[PDB]
């Protein structure tokens, strides 16, 4: 139970747009892939910084990534 953090600055209107879409793009995966080979164990809070840069549902970026682990680690690897 540990805790302690530290602000002071004014904020900003949040980030509106019609751009978020339920299926995946294949300029926006590009960065998923990145991310998720360098990171596939990321916390919450990567999830939605991620999903707020490349411009994907968060949910969409969340699973895409718990999906995605459980095919890797799943035996069998694919050698194209």
């Amino acid at each position: 139970g540990s805790s302690g953090s530290s602000g002071g600055t004014g904020g900003e209107e949040p980030q509106r747009d019609k751009r978020l879409r339920t299926t995946i793009t294949p300029e926006q995966l590009e960065i998923l892939y990145q991310k998720y080979l360098l990171d596939s164990n990321p916390t919450r809070k990567m999830l939605d910084h991620i999903a707020h840069e490349v411009g994907l549902k968060k949910r969409v970026v969340q699973v895409w990534f718990q999906n995605t682990r459980a095919r890797e680690r799943k035996s069998g690897p694919s050698s194209g």
